[PDB]
């Protein structure tokens, strides 16, 4: 797996890979890691299938759950320490295999900044939660080889377009080198997923951008 | 890995992939994993990089060796007993991990019928070695998956390039399933080696062919 | 980790570096581990990032719950003693690499002597707790070499402003030593941070001052 | 460590970084880790420090051995297989944690083609190698960094000193990242060592470069 | 640590070093573990620091706690049992390393013999206890030291500041043997600390005393 | 242990603390840790004591065995080379608790400059060797604490008695922070032993002149 | 077992206790574990009896087998370096409790003079040999109250009598604390074994000046 999120003025960009396997064996094409967890939130999660699909769905539950009792979302602050609290609560099952690595991307209704309202959350296995001041992250077995793509090309960065076209491009360069990331697959039209979040919310990236922005990478580096 | 072997009229061919790795990342992509061990003999072998190369490059200088000094090239049966015994002496460092399974395709110049003269025998880490019968075989992490597509493209070999065509296609079917076997990358312009063996000698299929063939395969999936 | 406390005339300093690592890798460089967890009390703590930052959250909300239900905040050693029962209750996940060791920086505002009302507590993973005597001391893998630096440095300790010098360095030589300890970014723009406590109460040190100060041992050192 | 080679037209350069350590603990500062073994060849090495120098200075040994025997040079290959076997025949000590872990640079002489005689080779713990042909490589704790760095950077490199300077970046990347590489002491004056090598011979680069390098690195950052 | 305790004539003498080490370091100068439990008992403790400062500090609560409830100290023998079930209490966590064990001196206020009141009990890992009625005892990782250099200069023990000076004396001695018990530092101005309990209590020695006494066991040593 | 070594204007000094423990007990007061191996080389020895004596020993008589049969001594070089592959060759035993870490120091006649012909050369258990540049090393339970000690006081060494000096104080802040490090004895007259290599050889250093070195150190710090 | 050895001006004494043990169990009562290894040279040892009693004849043959060889007795050093290099061959089977622990005393003929001629060896499991310079040295379970004793009674050694009326007291007090060294045993006149060594050579001490000095000690402390 590679998830990566990065800012971009007025907002962020989440995009993960869509490959499941079971040792060296592929067992899936068509995984859907980055789930938007409300109107401001997208989670991305590495690790073992059954616990990332069970953390998504209950993460995005508990923050529903308090805007219902409680009439007001939580803050964002609240939104990373109730996900903290969940994998800090799974350490066990970690240990004994059953991981789950979330990665947190929003936008801050409350910040003051609307410019840099995004937010970039990673964890770790034992709940650590830091809050990223880079402008980008990635969890997930390809991680080292997206941070360091990001690196070279965040400068590019100046919209959400570009944003996109650079998330896309660092999942390529994790797919290159990480043989459990998965490429775009042009056979089958199978493409990395994505979430943008800005001040109107988020929204699921269409298939057919990250096509297209797939398409010119290839075709760039032929 | 995976190599596959399978007879067609006259000959043989083998072909295997160009990947290695290191756990789930990619470090190698245009390993060379079949070698023609002499005039009549090709060897693949998958496992351990070093211990692989390594055995191919000993075995050879063990069939030529043993033809310098007596004047004839070893029978068949001494070419496959000489391979076991070299697989047999690696099992105690094939347990602590430096493992090398080969494929061993070969044009028998002292058999009967020059069409029936194909061979193909496989290995296992004891020293085993089995004279297939039965048309084609393959080795490596990716072999089950391209034994299975062989046996139902098998009846469409008839000739040297037919048979080519369905080596080909069954790598493609064992890297599709197999994150440990590499598919072809357009991208980069790197697809599998072959070697073909008839009567005239064992001789290396160029990359064109092979590249014109595996475009087909990715055009005829889509 | 390196986090160092020491005394000054009237009150005390703790500055921390900003480096966490998984293994060889870097994975942060703006760390704050230096907490201001009430209005005369800073603790700096070192170890499993998640523990730290927990355990820093948990005991300033202890603090303050105290003080909110009894009307009065808990005496300096109260609060020495909720951290070590805290660290205390931590052993056994400690042991299994869970650790937490926090450093206390106080200024008792019950004290007889208000220049000598500075305090600092160390302690250990079983949750001992000892107050310094000796002017300063520190915390995590740097923690020898920033000692061993103040031991040497410690005179020049007369104020405010001397004593934060004092801390910025022992943490420079921290950092020199020790790969897990993180010294000033110059090209990023990132220090040490650091808390200054008198009678005045607990105040977060401008970066501006330590960029300053850092600098100045930087080209110091540098000829 | 990390060591980083790669190629431009006419040569290449190697370079590696200054640090050593015991765990977190930094034991050196000016160690240097690249050794021109003879006059067309360069070796960079990491791991367990004892082993480390004794591999370069035994291997720089047994190659001059076998010129002042033979009267002529060993062929490049022979150079591989040499450094090779000597790996290989550590594998038990490393094992135990004596590793050694060598990145080996070089011109062939002997090439056709004088503008492509450079070659890197990398190994791995069994013994392995492998003659890279994407024109750039690393090795030790950072080599993954440094290599996804030269991935964006390459495309620079047209002479010597492009190569150098992307040599020089891609090690202030992988120390930006890996606390066992390190960066640029402008405080002690101390920098990456590199050899760069072409028709004329193996030559180490003056310090004064590399600094100039790194301080417009530096600059750049800034 | 060493803490000694003897009797004297009407009396009883208990002092103790000032170190706390962390293996080989040293970590603590100027720690105090001779504690007034009450008006008529002092204790000293050895073992893990955590653990020995807690144990003081619970006992005596525990002790104060039962003469506000019932409006009357414990005997002499309640406070040794109270202070064996104590540490029989921690054998588990003693076993694991968490280990405190006390000596205790006192003056029975209610003893059959009003000249022969002061009190010596030692005690065990196991919460063991034993009247101490051979006039002198130790503890600690220096207590052998200690109660052997007190066996040749008990006969000099005639009043309260003689059984001081012995007491001083063989931890001196136990300092000069044992690593992990302190000496006195001359140049910080640290000596031992010590109580005296007599009829009319248990009270502080003051340091200025105990410096002296040191000084002069100084000067007859060199 | 430690051993503390130090370049000087025209030399270098070696210098090592005098205890030997079997735990906590202490079992040695008077221990010479610093060898003399030949005219112009001294080496300090810090682990288990039966294998750093024999160290020393084997080490001198091979230096001299070479010098003897081939009429010339070693290079320094060669002299490093013979002391790597002599604590290599016990990394077995080592593992097994028979530890034995050298420190090197000498006077190379063959240096270019001979201001800088001083060397202090650091040695691991696996037989790794690196030849200090920054002038000053220490090895043993206390040299971080002697490192970090040098550190600070390394700009006074001009000569070879300002650098006796460093190397006692050095030796004496070691032993402030480390019980396995003896400090000096003045109730028994027992202080550090030291050597000093010049362009004229390899010499003991007096008790009589580390005594005032001592006593000059103690009082400054007593105040 | 206790082996105690002192300087007194112009010689050295040594004496050892008479007690075997199986565990709990006594064993032995009379045997002798100070042997005159040389007309100048005594050793004592602690340990399994069966490796002691072998150590103590081996090593004596080895001395006299130099001297007949070469006619000139060994240098003193020279026999620690024999002793020594003994103990150390024995160290894997002192691991599996085959332990002997030697204590050397000699007298120096070739000393500077007379009075300074007296030599105390102590030796470790490792074969660690160091010349003790406090002027006395104890081996064996009760060496640490040996020891302790002789360091309150040492002022009193001015020559051979009161340095073997020193020995005997410490061997008293060791039988006094340690179970495993034996007392004066007045029903049996079972007394401890002594060695006394000047210019004139090693004499074996009378066993009724021996218990002259027990009956000496017990009487003065009833
Ligand atoms: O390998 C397994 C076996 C279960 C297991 C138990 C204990 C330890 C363990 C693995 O050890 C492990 C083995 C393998 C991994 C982790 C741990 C990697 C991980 C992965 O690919 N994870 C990518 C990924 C990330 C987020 C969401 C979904 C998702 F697939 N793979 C896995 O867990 C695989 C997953 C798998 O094959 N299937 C087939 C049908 C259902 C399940 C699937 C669910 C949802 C989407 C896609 C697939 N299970
Ligand atoms: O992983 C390693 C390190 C050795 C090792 C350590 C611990 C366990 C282990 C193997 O256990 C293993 C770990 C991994 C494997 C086996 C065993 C898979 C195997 C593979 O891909 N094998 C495919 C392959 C087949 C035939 C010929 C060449 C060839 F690469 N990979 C490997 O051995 C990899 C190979 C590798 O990265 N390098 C980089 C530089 C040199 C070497 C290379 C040589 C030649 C060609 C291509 C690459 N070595
Ligand atoms: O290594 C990990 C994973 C958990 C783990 C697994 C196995 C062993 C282990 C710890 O065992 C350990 C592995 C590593 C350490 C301890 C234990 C060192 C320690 C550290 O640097 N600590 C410095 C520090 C001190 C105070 C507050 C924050 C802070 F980072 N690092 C850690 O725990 C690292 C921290 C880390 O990478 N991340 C990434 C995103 C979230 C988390 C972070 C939180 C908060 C601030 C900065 C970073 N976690
Ligand atoms: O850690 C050690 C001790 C040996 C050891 C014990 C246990 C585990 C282990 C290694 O396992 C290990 C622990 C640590 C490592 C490897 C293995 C990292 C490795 C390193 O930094 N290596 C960088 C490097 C690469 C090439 C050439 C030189 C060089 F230092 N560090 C090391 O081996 C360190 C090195 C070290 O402190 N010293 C001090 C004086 C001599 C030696 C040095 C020689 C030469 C140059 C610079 C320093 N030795
Ligand atoms: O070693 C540690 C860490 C806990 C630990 C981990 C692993 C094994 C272990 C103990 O196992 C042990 C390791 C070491 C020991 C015991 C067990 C010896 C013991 C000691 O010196 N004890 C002397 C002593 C006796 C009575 C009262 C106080 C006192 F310090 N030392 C200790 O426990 C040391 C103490 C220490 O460094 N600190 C620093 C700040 C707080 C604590 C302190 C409290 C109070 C007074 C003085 C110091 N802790
Ligand atoms: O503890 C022992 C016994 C061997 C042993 C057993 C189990 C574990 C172990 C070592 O593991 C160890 C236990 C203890 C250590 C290391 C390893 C520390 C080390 C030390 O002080 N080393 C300082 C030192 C350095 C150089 C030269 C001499 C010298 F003492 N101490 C030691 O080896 C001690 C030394 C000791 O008591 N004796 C008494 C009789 C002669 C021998 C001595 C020789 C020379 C000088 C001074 C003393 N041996
Ligand atoms: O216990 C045993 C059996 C050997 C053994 C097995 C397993 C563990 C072990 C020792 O481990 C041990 C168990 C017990 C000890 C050491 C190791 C103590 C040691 C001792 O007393 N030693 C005092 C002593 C010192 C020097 C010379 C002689 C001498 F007896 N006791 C011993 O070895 C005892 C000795 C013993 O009972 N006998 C009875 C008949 C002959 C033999 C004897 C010989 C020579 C002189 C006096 C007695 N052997």
């Amino acid at each position: 797996t590679t998830i990566v999120a990065l800012k971009y003025p007025g907002g962020v960009v989440m995009a993960g890979d869509r490959r499941s396997t079971q040792g060296n064996m592929i067992s899936g094409r068509d995984v859907r890691k980055v789930y938007i967890t409300d109107d401001y939130t997208a989670t991305g999660i590495a690790g073992t299938a059954a616990v990332a699909v069970e953390f998504a769905r209950l993460y995005a539950v508990e923050l529903e759950h308090y805007e219902k009792l409680e009439g007001v979302p939580l803050t964002f602050a609240g939104k990373i320490n109730r996900l903290a609290i969940m994998v800090r609560g799974n350490l066990a099952a970690a240990m004994q295999g059953l991981l789950a690595l979330p990665l947190l991307a929003g936008y801050d209704i409350h910040a003051s900044d609307p410019q840099s309202a995004g937010r970039i959350v990673s964890f770790d296995a034992a709940g650590g939660w830091n809050i990223e001041e880079e402008g980008y992250q990635a969890v997930g077995s390809g991680s080292l080889f997206a941070k360091s793509s990001m690196k070279k090309l965040y400068s590019q960065v100046t919209d959400g377009d570009s944003g996109l076209r650079v998330a896309v491009e660092a999942l390529y360069d994790a797919a290159d080198d990480d043989s459990a990331t998965g490429g775009p697959d042009l056979v089958r039209g199978i493409f990395p997923t994505a979430v943008i979040i800005d001040a109107d919310g988020a929204v699921d990236v269409p298939e057919s951008r990250i096509a297209e922005l797939a398409r010119a990478i290839i075709e760039s580096r032929s």
